[PDB]
């Protein structure tokens, strides 16, 4: 199978295409600081060498945080946490990527420090009113843009293997790509290349920082969660978007389906295919967003067949029930079914240590360490 062949992505030899997506779960104390045991959650997830996992979105500077409980990476206390996350990953010979987001409108306005620290490209609430965010300055811009690539700095010093920059679901660098949200009237708005250009001037400050094969991208070009996906020209602004990825040559594009408003409205394009034709066929990309063992199998192989043979697929939910997907996807053991309890479960080690790996996997670890 396809979905099973190694592929280099960056500079990482995976050993097979199934990653974990990047999945908050509020398992970061009041500091910012990953709790002890994210490093086990993680461990766990690392079951099998080769595989490549995606942390939960993290914030690059404490004026930017937006959540409680969510980890951050600015700080030596936070820094320190995740060097040894990510040495526990690279011990079980797997990979991973840190993700690195602003939340922007989205953020918990009870959470800031002040009013004033609600942020967006333009004042733009996600719900009719709704508190109003403040539309950035250019110099704040610019210095969100070096906070960047200070973090993607801090994770590349903590060991990690690279960064995803957070460009998908409503957040900050989505907020000034989608024209739902940014109305600006300088050169960050008002046109298809001036709303890319957040997007575009984050990612080449990443590059800058850690080298375009240490910088991975989100996007979630359909999605209509938080405020995003309907603009007009929603198709030709991300055609635009993904056409510069591809010129800055990051090491993977990765574009995911989230929460669909209207269930009687079908998808347009649940593959993505209009996106990845112009990503073109040699640069990995990973897709996300309703997958399983069968359909991730499937997707795979058909795109290989029309000359797409560089598809990863990322999971989320079935990652999180399952702490050895793609042991069980490689064996045929059914993946566990997955639980809202645990989705919406926040800081304990019940509903986030706690799902088994397969009896079979069991069976094979039946050695002293
Ligand atoms: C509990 C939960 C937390 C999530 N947190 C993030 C996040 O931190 N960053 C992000 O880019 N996507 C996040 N996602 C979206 C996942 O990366 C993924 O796109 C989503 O789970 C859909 O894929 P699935 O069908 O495999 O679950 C989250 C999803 C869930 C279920």
């Amino acid at each position: 199978a396809q979905l099973f062949k190694p592929l280099k992505v960056g500079r990482c030899h995976l050993q097979h295409r199934m990653i974990m997506a990047p999945t908050t779960r509020f398992r970061a104390d009041g500091q910012g600081v990953p709790l002890p045991f994210v490093q086990e959650y993680y461990g766990q997830r690392a079951s099998v060498p080769g595989t490549l996992l995606i942390t939960e979105a993290t914030d690059i500077t404490p004026k930017a945080m937006g959540y409680k409980h969510v980890p951050g990476i600015w700080s030596e206390p936070q820094r320190e946490a995740w060097r040894e996350i990510v040495s526990r990953v690279h011990s079980k010979k797997c990979f991973i990527f840190c993700q690195l987001w602003a939340t922007g409108r989205a953020a918990d306005p009870d959470v800031l420090a002040d009013m004033k620290d609600l942020i967006s490209s333009s004042a733009v609430p996600v719900e009719e009113k709704g508190p109003l965010p403040r539309a950035l300055t250019e110099d704040e811009i610019q210095q969100c843009i070096a906070d960047f690539a200070q973090a993607a700095r801090n994770a590349i010093n903590a060991g990690f293997d690279g960064v995803e920059i957070h460009g998908a679901n409503g957040y900050l660098i989505d907020q000034f790509t989608q024209k739902s949200c940014n109305h600006r009237q300088d050169r960050w708005g008002g046109s298809i290349e001036n709303r890319a250009r957040f997007a575009v001037e984050v990612t080449r400050a990443v590059i800058e920082a850690v080298g375009a094969d240490r910088v991975g991208v989100k996007l979630s070009p359909y999605s209509q969660y938080l405020g995003m996906g309907t603009m007009d020209e929603l198709v030709p602004q991300f055609e635009y978007l993904i056409a510069q990825m591809r010129r800055l040559d990051v090491a993977y594009l990765h574009l995911a389906n989230s929460r669909w408003l209207d269930e009687e409205k079908p998808h347009p394009d649940p593959n993505h295919e209009v996106f990845v034709r112009v990503w073109g066929q040699s640069s990995p990309i990973l897709l996300a967003g309703g997958y399983d063992a069968a359909s991730a199998e499937k997707v795979t192989e058909q795109m290989a067949a029309a000359t797409y043979t560089n598809v990863a697929i990322a999971f989320g939910r079935y990652f999180i029930s399952t702490p050895d997907l793609p042991f069980r996807v490689m064996a045929g053991i059914q993946l566990q079914k997955y639980d809202r309890a645990s989705f919406y479960s926040t800081l304990s080690r019940e509903g986030y240590l706690d799902y088994p790996f397969s009896a079979e996997y069991m069976a094979l670890h039946n050695f002293p360490v």
